[PDB]
């Protein structure tokens, strides 16, 4: 299976100055639950943003840099390389990867951040005419997690 994994706000903002615009521990827990034991494919900027590979899963970085050879990270240099990766592969960002992959993926695991943030990078537009809502689950709020959010699993019709 090839899936997108993304958090975007009400206006599809995903990032600002190479980081997330929001602090939301529960979204990171969601990512952990979905992708542990599986594969993440990410662009070079996203990787440099996190700074090290995420534990307990295969981290794959897409870059044109032929000098890229980082411990605990597998590198790929083409979109076409993604299709040779076994198991459940999650397209992990950022904007460029999402734009390149949204027409190719089986499904999407979206965390809708129910706020309006300043962004400089965006998830591409999509329509529910093309995507069935397999599930929609409201995130629980508390002291550590104060921004309303909804976990959507969308499957291409
Ligand atoms: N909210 C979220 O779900 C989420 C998730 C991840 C990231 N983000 C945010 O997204 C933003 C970053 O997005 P971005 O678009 O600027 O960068 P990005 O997608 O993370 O990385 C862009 C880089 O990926 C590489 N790349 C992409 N397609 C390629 C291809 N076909 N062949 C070779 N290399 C390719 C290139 O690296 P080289 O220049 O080295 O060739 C390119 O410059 C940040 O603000 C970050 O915080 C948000
Ligand atoms: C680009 C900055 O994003 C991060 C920085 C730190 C951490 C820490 O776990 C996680 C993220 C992060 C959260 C994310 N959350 C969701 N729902 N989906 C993603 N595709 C995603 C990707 C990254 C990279």
């Amino acid at each position: 299976t090839l899936s997108i994994l993304v958090a975007h706000d009400l206006q599809r903002v995903i990032g600002f100055e190479n980081q997330l615009p929001w602090h939301l521990p529960n979204d990171l827990k969601h990512v952990k639950k979905l992708s542990t034991g599986h594969t993440l494919v990410m662009g070079r900027k996203t990787f440099e943003s996190i700074g090290k590979p995420l534990p307990n899963r295969r981290n794959v970085v897409l870059t044109s840099d032929t000098s890229f050879n980082v411990e605990g990270v597998d590198v790929i240099h083409s979109i076409e390389d993604i299709y040779q990766l076994p198991g459940h592969v999650f397209i992990f960002g950022g904007q460029t990867l999402f734009e390149e992959m949204i027409d190719k993926v089986d499904d999407m695991y979206i965390t809708v951040i129910e706020g309006k943030f300043r962004g400089d990078t965006f998830f591409p537009p999509y329509t529910f005419e093309d995507w069935e809502v397999a599930s929609s689950v409201e995130g629980k709020l508390d002291e550590k997690n104060t921004i309303p959010h909804t976990f959507l699993h969308l499957i291409r019709k």
